[PDB]
């Protein structure tokens, strides 16, 4: 029964208003694994590659099983999300007309797996409390580096490429990895300044594919942090989710006297201050940015929601 509404859902995967908290809801925690397996196939990536289909669910269910559930926001349900909106942006004009099939495996795998394994806590919080992952990645890039270097052990460990030359298999796991590390937040000032200077010069020429994976790397970066430009409904719960694994941070750092991070107080900040500031200092400028690239309804879409959205944030204040 449950499972016979989910297929339905998937006819509108590509709509940006798709409910992934229902679908997942319907599939009993299984959004990830369904609907990039959907995609997969959608996009037909499996004839293209001559993919055993045993072997791509094996792939995709360790991924799930690798987010842990009970982060509050960083789980297997935000993956799925940013790889749904991954793919919306796929389909755009400029995208959809010059990435080739391997693009769209590269990218697909890079959305579903860019926060593999995140422990729910942010990356100054692993470096203060000399957490290993730190101390392997010399505070660069902690977490990101972690998904994608545990993304690479799913990869070699699931033999779904095994059938292609290690040539490809390496360049995958770079190009995954460059997806993947453009995620680090802290240097959002580097990727969206560089995007910006090629928008201004106009120069992107999408059939290189160096630019076209600059391009896929800023989707990605959108893909992450575009929550606050989906439908109010779906930008509450987003918004309350990662509020919520934010001050459980911060409590942990209270009661173990290590600092209390920014964002982290339940008792000095708001989730609306927070939602406010998130979407006017990093979520506007980079849609901004991407609606100068693709110049779309979706586009404007986007940009608008952020701004209904944090009016309401703003009038649920006074
Ligand atoms: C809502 S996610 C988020 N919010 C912020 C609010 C203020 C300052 C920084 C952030 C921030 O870095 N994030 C964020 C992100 F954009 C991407 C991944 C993880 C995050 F915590
Ligand atoms: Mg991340
Ligand atoms: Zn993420």
């Amino acid at each position: 029964d449950y499972n016979g509404q989910a297929k339905c859902m998937l006819e509108k995967v590509g709509n940006w208003n798709f409910d992934i908290f229902l679908f997942d809801r319907l599939t009993n925690g299984n959004s990830l694994v369904s609907l990039t397996f959907h995609l997969f196939s959608l996009h037909g990536l499996i004839e293209y590659f001559h993919l055993d289909m045993m072997k791509l669910r094996r792939f995709l269910v360790m991924i799930q099983e690798d987010y842990h559930s009970q982060n509050p926001y960083h789980n297997a349900v935000h993956a799925a999300d940013v790889t749904q909106a991954m793919h919306c942006y796929l389909k755009e004009p400029k995208l959809a007309n010059s990435v080739t099939p391997w693009d769209i495996l590269l990218s697909l795998i890079a959305a579903a797996t860019h926060d593999l394994d995140h422990p729910g806590v942010n990356q100054p919080f692993l470096i203060k409390t000399n957490h290993y992952l730190a101390t392997l990645y010399k505070n660069t890039s902690v977490l990101e580096n972690h998904h994608w270097r545990s993304a690479v052990g799913l990869l070699r460990e699931s033999g779904l490429f095994s059938h292609l030359p290690l040539e490809s298999r390496q360049q995958m796991e770079t190009q995954i990895g460059a997806l993947i590390l453009a995620t680090d937040i802290s240097r959002q000032n580097e990727y969206l300044s560089l995007f910006r200077s090629h928008l201004d010069r106009g120069d992107l020429c999408l059939e290189d594919t160096r630019h076209r994976h600059l391009v896929l790397q800023m989707a990605l970066k959108c893909a992450d942090i575009c929550n606050p430009c989906r439908t109010w409904e779906l930008s509450k719960q987003w918004s309350e989710k990662v509020t919520e694994e934010f001050f459980h941070q911060g409590d942990i750092e209270k009661k173990y006297h290590l600092g209390v991070s920014p964002l982290c107080d339940r008792h000095t900040e708001s989730i609306a201050n927070i939602q406010i500031g998130f979407m006017t200092y990093l979520v506007e400028p980079l849609f901004t940015e991407w609606a100068r690239f693709s110049n779309t309804r979706l586009s404007q879409t986007m940009l608008g929601h952020v701004g209904l959205n944090k009016a309401s944030w703003k009038g649920l204040q006074r």
